[PDB]
């Protein structure tokens, strides 16, 4: 009975299996088993024979390591057989694991566990139990290992894996041995879309800054992965147009010239060198390069993973449920969930905040701000083009990012009074500091955070708190438990808690009013008048940001490195994130009405 | 619930405690127990959380929590024997850093990780508004303050507890224990008692012969030493000429007289000890850690020692092979290895009746003439205990006097491997037992329990019989889930797929009835008790690196061994007539007071 991972549309996304146990007759066990288990102690004292008849009362519970309970648990867990199905060697192996699951475990310790295993094959041919042609047989034999993916979650694995991973960071392994139906709030059109525009986006962005070389040289072709369409090759051949690679299946394919004329050699961001002449100048033979289909077959082409990373959260400004989460460029790449765990600086995505403090204040769109050099604080912050305007109305200070503006609203705002506002979007008391950086976005956030942050906006200055589970049944079907969101507007669930209001009602349409200026009056690709949005880099391009929202749905992108590096001077958030989110906003937001902020 | 450990006579003996859970209803949980998992974890997406409050109910009582904890009430069980309204802020802290990873942050395992873990917690849950800063100053402060109750209860007769719990785990893991499972041994408490005492007694009897080899430490701490075996730690406080005064360790100071401490002659080695102590500080200096013994009105304390060397007994019944009495050495509590099922030694002369049983196999009589006379074999003749030989003498002579020589012809007669395979047939180790003409004088490497059940084999009438300790299992609910089925010497002898099993004849009935008057008569003609159904042979292997004695009659195979672990020298009046074969007496006199004569058929 897995833990199984259902979408809000009733679907099964993932099934992850706990402790295992497969209870089997005393009859059903082969003898060759029994005499394993009779050969693996020197001394029985309860030759062997009443071992024989405890046993009986242990061979299905017997902890046998990696979760395995029982003799045909553990023949399941590390072969992916049934006891009948299981060799000599491999009975043996079983037979040695009871004394200490870890010390003889053969995924954690093969060394000792082929001793242990060979030493029990020795004592059972002394035994008279094996034959020596059984023996030898057996004793030469591998590890052998077949194990089961039990982790199934290969749908939407980003959100699967927000289950599992959530669950246990909060309850431990014993969550997932509970066997119940998880019913998360996460919507699988939205989630496939979030998907692809994550994994084009970022593919736009590598495609612009070149051909980087092979992920690998003289390296073993069973170490690398297949995933987001692309399949690793071994190219064997170069010649003057086309290259030859091996396939992980075994064949040979012949890479034409189309497929790899793109390939222009990376110099650095802002650099790339001219289109290559030939393919000598692209791949070297022994080179582990990365190949991408058409639709069926036909053609094969030369593609790259992405040194850069993304992200995709997705929530409804009302309640905070979580409608899709993409957490980097593929899962399988790394397991590693931006969305929840990448704390990165939000740049100028923080402004809007600030600014809507200000209108809190008594300020408004049309107020004069002055964008002048602020020595104050012994530290002069620049504007983005080291440039300065005056006087200006606070709505063209937050279109422009000008820091300066942003730092002078802090002053005027309190730095207290900022850090409350961003403690009630998730925020630790640890994680922002007490300085004036904070009107700079410099402080770390995770783009759940950011979400949960312009939902404040998007729902009319309330705080509701991001959530993944609408209920939980146990393996039976009772459901035993049934998620009550803090709402934001009560009477809107027609198209019982109640969210507190955390920005006045008019603050808060009013920063939705100017962010969707932001987005219809400036950068320029929809055909929608309900969207609000606001762009973030931070310095040196360190980072790209796009958090935007309707009514119904808040999404915040973001592309970056890693490891911090520059993403290239003409590269703003407008640039590499934002492209994301229209991409998944005009097509989550396809074929529904009009939905925006509510005075009231 | 758990594991429970009984004697044949029906004492409980032993409980063993598993994985522990102890369900609590929501509401019974204090507020700052769930704010403290509240505050564990930066972020959650199921100031306030609330979404984890709800959740949390669902897990709070099957949270593994290390150390066999599932569950917040097992946890505070286990680590500090506190309900979770007993437990303090500190306490509650720590427990609820323990989910994410129950080892990397384990108290027990990592204290100093643990600590950085439960501060980290402690700082999130003020900054939050849950405690005070008041709460937090005091809670911060505190130490690990780990009070681990023991779940492990075997303080009656340990090594027999101990027995059942290695035994399991060894064979099928720690889920043994998990299963509250009632066992039922083969054990007798009157007999467990009496072999206690008798290796304690006989261990003490060696020791205060061998002399006193100084205070156990000096200048260190009284807190860290234990009291067992009656003997109790002391820090010596005071020393007069005829007397010492020392510190207990429940803070009263104690005068340990003259005739307490006048048995200290110093030892120079096992051969030679000093001239009797004369005066006090000859024996003790101010600031020593002494063992003392009071008498049984406490108004006499008396020096003690504890024992440098060991000892075992193995007592087994020889129609089914089961269990009686068993004691690993000095006491559990210095050393928790048993000897018995795991010291590994040479057997000496005691393997000789295996041997002259395959002789009487052939065709030979105890009366049958064999050469005691100068043997050669390669570059080594082997030399009897005296030097000296007897010419033609009888069998059962040449197995009383332990003739090596006429050993070595009985060897070369039957023949080396035919040999093996019958010592095999007795219960030793096939890879134990060498190739060569050594194995007549006892050099193999045996466990006393391997010995029992090759003595059993005279004493049974020439059947090999298995040791067990499980009579049976009953489950939680009174059923009897396992009922040992033994291979039986006499199936009719109980009355005084198969529902009985009769055990495998290994020597004909005559050479083993033959033996075991061999056996008697040896023990008959220098040996004490005031029994004549009793059979034995003595061995001490080459320096006296071993003192054995492997006795039984009818009803009770016994088997008695003094050594040093780390093999020396016992001296050279000590054979196992003289340190073994006291203990074996003392036992054997009282397991057998007030039952008939019982002898082989
Ligand atoms: C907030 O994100 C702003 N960032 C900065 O002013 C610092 C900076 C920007 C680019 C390079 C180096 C340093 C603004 N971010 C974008 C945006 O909002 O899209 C601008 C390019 C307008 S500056
Ligand atoms: C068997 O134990 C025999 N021992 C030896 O040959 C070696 C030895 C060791 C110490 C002293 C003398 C000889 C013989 N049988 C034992 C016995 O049964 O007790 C003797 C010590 C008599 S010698």
């Amino acid at each position: 009975k897995p833990l199984q991972v259902y979408t809000a549309d009733n679907q099964l996304i993932a099934e992850y299996g706990g402790k295992l146990s497969i209870p089997v007759e005393y009859k059903q066990i082969p003898p060759n088993f029994i005499h394993a288990f009779l050969a693996a102690e020197d001394s029985s004292f309860f030759q062997n024979l009443s071992k024989e008849d405890i046993l009986s009362l242990y061979v299905n519970k017997i902890f046998l390591g990696k979760n395995a309970y029982g003799i045909a648990a553990a023949a399941k867990i590390y072969y992916n057989k049934s006891i009948n199905e299981l060799s000599i060697a491999q009975m043996a192996m079983i037979a040695g694991l009871p004394k200490a699951p870890s010390k003889y475990n053969p995924v954690v310790n093969p060394e000792r566990a082929l001793e242990r295993r060979n030493w029990i094959l020795g004592r059972m041919l002394q035994l008279g139990y094996i034959s020596q042609a059984e023996y030898q047989k057996a004793v030469a034999e591998p590890i052998n290992l077949n194990m089961p993916n039990r982790d199934l979650n290969n749908i939407h694995p980003y959100a699967g894996e927000m289950v599992r991973s959530e669950l246990v960071k909060h309850f431990g392994e014993q969550a997932i041995d509970s066997g119940y139906k998880v019913y998360t709030t996460i919507n699988a059109k939205r989630q496939a879309i979030a998907e692809k525009a994550v994994q084009d986006g970022l593919e736009a962005y590598d495609r612009r800054h070149g051909w980087r070389g092979a992920e690998a040289h003289d390296k073993p072709l069973s170490e690398f992965r297949a995933y987001a369409n692309t399949y690793p090759a071994q190219v064997t051949k170069v010649n003057s147009s086309s290259f030859e690679a091996l396939m992980q299946d075994g064949s040979t394919v012949t890479v034409q010239w189309s497929g790899m004329s793109w390939a222009r050699p990376y110099r650095n961001a802002n650099s790339v060198g001219a289109a290559p002449s030939r393919a000598s100048q692209i791949v070297k033979v022994k080179d582990i390069v990365r190949l991408r289909p058409n639709e069926a077959k036909t053609a094969w082409s030369l593609v790259q993973v992405p040194k850069v990373q993304g992200q995709l959260i997705a929530i409804n400004p009302n309640d905070g449920s979580i409608e899709a989460i993409v957490g980097g460029y593929n899962f399988y790449q790394s397991k590693f969930n931006r969305a929840l765990q990448g704390w990165r600086q939000p740049g100028s995505t923080i402004k809007p905040f600030l600014y809507a403090l200000a209108l809190e204040r008594g300020m408004t769109p049309y107020s004069m701000v002055n964008d002048s050099p602020i020595t104050i604080g012994k530290w002069t912050p620049k504007n983005s083009d080291g440039r300065y305007l005056g006087m200006i109305p606070l709505r063209r200070a937050l279109y422009l990012s000008r820091n300066t503006v942003s730092v002078r609203l802090l002053q005027t705002v309190g730095i207290e009074r900022t850090r409350q506002l961003f403690m009630d979007f998730g925020l630790q008391e640890d994680q922002i500091p007490r300085n004036y950086t904070i009107a700079l976005g410099t402080p770390q956030v995770l783009p759940i955070q950011m979400a949960t942050g312009y939902a404040t906006f998007a729902n009319g200055g309330y705080r509701v708190q991001p959530h993944f589970i609408q209920r939980i049944e146990d393996a039976y079907g009772k459901v035993i438990y049934e998620a009550k969101p803090e709402y934001a507007c009560i009477p809107c669930i027609n198209a019982y808690r109640q969210a507190q209001r955390i920005l006045k009602s008019s603050s808060a349409y009013d920063m939705a009013n100017i962010l969707r200026d932001v987005i219809e009056h400036g950068t320029g690709k929809i055909g929608r008048s309900d969207l609000g949005g606001k762009t973030g880099t931070t310095n040196d391009a360190k980072d790209a940001w796009f958090a935007g929202f309707n009514g119904k749905l808040v999404t915040v992108t973001w592309v970056g490195f890693d490891q911090p590096t520059t993403l290239g001077r003409r590269e703003y958030g407008g640039i590499a994130a934002l492209p994301i989110w229209i991409n998944f906003m005009g097509q989550a937001l396809q074929g529904t009405p009009a939905a925006w902020v509510r005075l009231e």
